[PDB]
């Protein structure tokens, strides 16, 4: 293990601010040569509650951290080739007590958007960490709920989101599992038209002037030559016991579709995810600018379309090649 001061020299660390939080831990964004990147630290191998949760072990951690590099790997594919996944530029296991400078930055936060985490004051010296530093992906659809034009964006960003994991798909047998909207990033790109390789055949997407990134790979799933990387929740009580939010019938719905065995490939549950956000874009979105023009309104028809029809759709690959909605 290396000391924060490795991933977070003297200025870096001067220059985080948080932006975000789970259970997990911290999501920090800082800048180095210039470039934004956003830091996300989990404590691991401690007998502390943390957020009111146990720590990951090691073994428990390395999912993710495969994960998230072979999907940010995907960018730089040929036949099956997206950059709809964040970008990983780093993964340390660091050593220390909580950084005072992001301390600092945690209360900043709690002080103006207010945090349901505790207050990361309580480790010691030896306490151990794994550090993920990814691209800076934007800003999350939930906290975009008021701020997109028009559902022309929401087309746009729900066939990023579609190719993205059928790239994934048929390169990793990939599924997300959970796929809820604090978990796709919109960026403005000057990019007119995204572009991805499917099986060697390229294609394109209309920006309406957005990047979509997909994040968090915690309960994700992939296998290479056979050899499965997943999170078993099988045991699991909590997870599918939530209320209040179509996100959690999904990992209800999830748990259905593969009878509860997590290491099997049920590509169906990217649908599901899907299906959930396209719910997200129709019922708790809210544009700027209604559909007013006949091209907008068959816009608007037709992302409700999908809506009813996507759940007959066997993986994100079988929704992007044959469903209408991306002809
Ligand atoms: N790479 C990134 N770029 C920008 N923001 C990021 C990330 C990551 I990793 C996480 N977040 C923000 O932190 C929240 C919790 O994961 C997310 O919901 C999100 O608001």
């Amino acid at each position: 293990p290396v000391p924060f001061s490795h991933c977070l020299p003297t200025e870096k660390l001067q220059r985080c601010e948080k932006i975000g939080e789970g259970v997990f831990g911290e999501v920090f964004q800082t800048i180095a040569d210039h470039t934004p990147v956003a830091i996300k630290i989990i404590a691991i191998e401690g007998p502390d509650l943390v957020n009111g949760s146990h720590q990951k072990t090691f073994e428990e951690i390395l999912p993710e951290i495969i994960i998230s590099k072979e999907l940010s790997l995907l960018s730089g594919e040929v036949c099956n080739r997206t950059e709809g996944f964040i970008g990983l530029n780093s993964v340390h296991c660091v050593q220390g007590s909580y950084p005072p400078l992001l301390l600092k930055a945690w209360d900043h936060y709690n002080s103006t958007k207010g945090s349901a985490n505790d207050r990361p004051d309580f480790f010691k010296d030896d306490q151990l960490f794994i550090v993920l530093e990814f691209e800076f992906g934007g800003i999350d659809l939930e906290q975009m709920r008021t701020k997109l034009s028009s559902l022309a964006t929401a087309k746009s960003i729900l066939h990023q989101l579609t190719a993205s994991l059928a790239v994934a798909e048929a390169s990793l047998r990939f599924e997300h599992r959970d796929l809820h909207w604090g978990n796709v990033l919109l960026k403005k790109t000057s990019l007119k038209k995204l572009h991805y390789t499917l099986n060697g055949k390229s294609s394109t997407i209309p920006s309406c002037g957005l990047q979509v990134s997909i994040i968090d790979y915690t309960l994700s799933r992939l296998e290479r030559d056979g050899i499965v990387v997943f999170c078993d929740v099988s045991m699991d009580e909590d997870l599918f016991t939530g209320d209040g939010d179509y996100q959690f019938d999904i990992y209800r719905l999830m748990k259905k579709e593969n009878n509860n065995r997590w290491g099997e490939y049920h590509p169906y549950s990217n649908v599901l995810w899907l299906h959930y956000l396209t719910d997200k874009m129709l019922k708790q979105m809210t544009f700027k600018t209604k559909c007013n023009t006949p091209a907008m309104k068959q816009i608007k028809r037709k992302i409700q379309e999908f809506h009813r029809t996507m759940l007959n759709f066997s993986s994100a690959t079988d929704l992007l090649c044959q469903h209408s909605l991306f002809k």
